[PDB]
């Protein structure tokens, strides 16, 4: 079952085995992935998060981001540890009381307190809309048709060395895989559809790392959605989804009834599908119970290109039709070295007050803030223009900016930027040498909006700034509840820290 608009979440330690080898872990609802937290366009949600974590490897503390929720006046609740709040202790609990104004899609909710998410806590977050103006291009639109795609690690993430070329060892499709190494037969996950009823299928990524290479034997996906956002309906055979990012696609169960490979081929790890890894099973209502039979083609002749998508509203660009055409045009130096990123030549440690709480007392301009190089200010009510050239080692980079969404005005591998038509998303990949990826948003959203690469392992070895927006209306836009203002005393306090 789904859970919410309004409901309490545990946080807890437990043993699982997705992949048939047991380890620890860090868990919402007792379950990986976590329950899905959903309700409508609008609605108030507040998510009582409870703490009861204990065991010490995996962190103790905790904090939870809704991934491309908008926060608008509620900026505290947007979980960034360091950023937005303290984490939460042990044997407390805290209510995320925020609202969905003008979302309605596909999102997810993760720790956001180091590499934690890696260690489990990661679940799917769905904003239905009831007059969606996709509606008439299916019949079934459920938890039965999420589909997340994480990657999995034998090793605890706190163990795992800052800025290496850390490799997951298995591939989870709906919770379950079967490990790169040491390969056992596992479950894998099923599927099931209806032959002549289409699906909308909720493609979540929940990757610490890699992107994956999505494809269901057989079968073609007609995109409808990015990270929120819908689209034109555009046809593929294969969807390449980089970490935190998601799509709605259209399946279509015009198959002959039978079973058909569900595949998403990792970046790094294990590569192919030998024993049945990176893979899952669509199968139709009547077939055998049995393994698919299918093969992949060799290449994918109708793949995802970006610059092929275009939203299904007209959304424009805002700004003006050329680099730099924006009231404030930042081109950030993306960086690595020796086992640290850095942007500006500056690498990300959090502060130990968090920004939003060095705003509310006094701290008013981004000189004045901590950590000093990584808070850039924004002007109110302002285009603003972000090129992202890449280059910086571990690429692709999924870059993904909080309390927005944005134009990706030029993609990953092609020179040409789009002022016209392109789409809107919060997470982009910025591609390869020479590339250079550049986003436009407006500033009406007064708050420190964390802007970082979402490989999770970059973000802990500092690939990420602050974009303080309005420093002068952050106060007022944002009032703060009292269990808010208790946090970073109580979690100061636990940790003997003094402020
Ligand atoms: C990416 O595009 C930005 C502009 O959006 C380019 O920025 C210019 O960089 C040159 C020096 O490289 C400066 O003279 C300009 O002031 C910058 N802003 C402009 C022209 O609007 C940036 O060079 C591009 N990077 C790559 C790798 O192509
Ligand atoms: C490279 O990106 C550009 C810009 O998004 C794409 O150019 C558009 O191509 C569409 C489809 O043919 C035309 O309708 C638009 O007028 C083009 N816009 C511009 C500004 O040129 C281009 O197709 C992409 N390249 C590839 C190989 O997909
Ligand atoms: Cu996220
Ligand atoms: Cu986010
Ligand atoms: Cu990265
Ligand atoms: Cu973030
Ligand atoms: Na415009």
């Amino acid at each position: 079952a789904q859970i919410g608009p309004v409901t309490d979440l545990h946080i807890t330690n437990a043993n699982i085995s997705p992949d048939g080898f047991s380890r620890p872990a860090v868990l919402a609802g007792g379950t990986f992935p976590g329950p899905t937290i959903a309700g409508n366009t609008g609605d108030n949600f507040q998510i009582t998060v409870f703490n009861d974590l204990t065991d010490p490897s995996m962190l103790t503390d905790t904090s939870i981001h809704w991934h491309g929720l908008f926060q608008k006046g509620t900026n505290w609740a947007d979980g960034p540890a360091f950023v937005t709040q303290c984490p939460i202790i042990t044997g407390q609990s805290f209510d995320y009381n925020f609202n969905v104004p003008g979302q309605a899609g596909t999102f997810w909710y993760h720790s956001h307190l180091s590499t934690q998410y890696c260690d489990g806590l990661r679940g799917p977050f769905v904003v239905y809309d009831p007059n969606d103006p996709n509606a008439s291009l299916y019949d079934v639109d459920d938890d039965t048709t999420i589909i997340t795609l994480a990657d999995w690690y034998h090793t605890l993430a706190q163990q795992e060395p800052i800025g290496a070329a850390i490799t997951a060892d298995a591939t989870l499709i709906n919770g379950l895989g079967r490990s790169f190494t040491n390969t056992t037969a596992s479950p894998l996950s099923v599927i099931t559809v209806q032959s002549g009823k289409r699906y909308r299928m909720r493609l979540v990524s929940i990757s610490c790392d890699p992107n994956y290479l999505f494809s269901i034997d057989g079968h073609d996906m007609t995109i409808i959605e990015v990270d929120g956002v819908n689209s034109q309906q555009l046809t593929v055979d294969q969807i390449q989804i980089f970490a935190a990012q998601r799509y709605s696609f259209v399946l279509n169960a015009n198959q002959p009834v039978g079973n058909y490979w569900i595949r998403a081929q990792p970046n790094s790890g294990g590569q192919g599908f030998d024993g049945g890894i990176n893979s899952a099973i669509l199968r139709y209502e009547g077939a055998t119970v049995e393994d698919p039979t299918t093969t992949a083609p060799t290449t994918f002749s109708n793949p995802l290109v970006e610059t092929d998508l275009h939203p299904l509203a007209d959304l424009g660009v805002p700004g003006q039709p050329f680099r730099g055409g924006a009231d404030d045009p930042l081109v950030l130096n993306l960086a690595f070295a020796n086992g640290r990123f850095s942007i500006d030549g500056v690498s990300f440690v959090p502060p130990t007050v968090p920004v939003l709480l060095q705003i509310l007392s006094g701290a008013q301009n981004a000189q004045d803030l901590l950590p000093a190089g990584s808070v850039i200010s924004l002007p109110s009510n302002s285009v603003i223009e972000v090129a992202l050239p890449a280059g910086a080692a571990g690429g692709p980079h999924p870059f993904h900016l909080h309390g927005h969404n944005f134009a990706v005005v030029q993609s990953a591998n092609n020179a040409t930027p789009n002022y016209v038509n392109p789409i809107w998303r919060d997470t982009v990949s910025i591609g390869g040498t020479g590339d250079n990826v550049t986003i436009r948003f407006t500033t009406n959203n007064p708050g420190p909006w964390f802007l970082h690469c979402h490989i999770d392992w970059h973000l802990e070895a500092g690939f990420a700034i602050v974009f303080a927006e309005d420093i002068p209306d952050t106060a007022s836009a944002n009032p703060v509840p009292q269990a808010w203002s208790d946090l970073c005393p109580a979690y100061d306090q636990a940790h003997n820290i003094s402020t």
